[PDB]
């Protein structure tokens, strides 16, 4: 086909270090890239094995808006163990802003910079 | 791990039978979901066989907010071949912001309410 995949998704930060720390040490991600083009830094991140990753931008990227950090980010994440994981996300400090629920199981959660993301167990 | 992948990322636009001609006829994505759970309707489009979909969404989705319909997606779609899909496109009247350059190759276009995407040829 002509579009083999989405590559990538942004995701607006306030510090690409500490946003690492959070996105590899607290959610599990893999660091997939971390490399210096210039007076800038392109950062991803992805969840292990995953094939789109979510690239770390900050305010000095050229497609920031003001309201981009810190925002809901459209983005849901699939976890076999939506039980399991919450309950190790909140021992690492992390803030549910809704609990699993069995309707939409899913749940939604922030990163540090308030990012919301939806957490998913499939049916 | 906890977290397997990114399941999906929402796109919001006017209309979805007009959106899902638009993904699948014009850009060549497949129809992942289209059902009727109520007064509503989740519809999910992705490149064929590839892992994160897109939903389909609209101003009476809860997670709209105004100005999230023709704006900048933050989602870079990948090709193998940049100067043929670019081609086909514009046969098929999509309109690029910005052609494929040899720089991040890379160029950028919009969905017919506006929704813009990065598509890249990557290294």
């Amino acid at each position: 086909a002509m579009i083999s995949h989405i590559g990538t998704i942004d995701v607006f930060v306030n510090d690409q270090d500490k946003a690492i720390d959070f996105y590899v040490n607290t959610l599990g991600f893999e660091l997939r890239e971390d490399q210096a083009f210039g007076p800038m830094r392109w950062v991803e991140v992805a969840p292990a094995g995953s094939q789109t990753r979510i690239v770390l931008c900050t305010k000095h990227f050229p497609v920031y808006e003001e309201g981009k950090i810190g925002r809901f980010t459209d983005i849901q994440l699939v976890t076999e163990d939506i039980k399991a994981t919450h309950e190790e996300l909140v021992r690492r400090g992390v803030n549910f802003t809704r609990a699993p629920e069995q309707m939409p199981a899913n749940a939604s959660f922030q990163d540090p910079d308030g990012n919301e993301f939806l957490l998913l167990q499939p049916s």
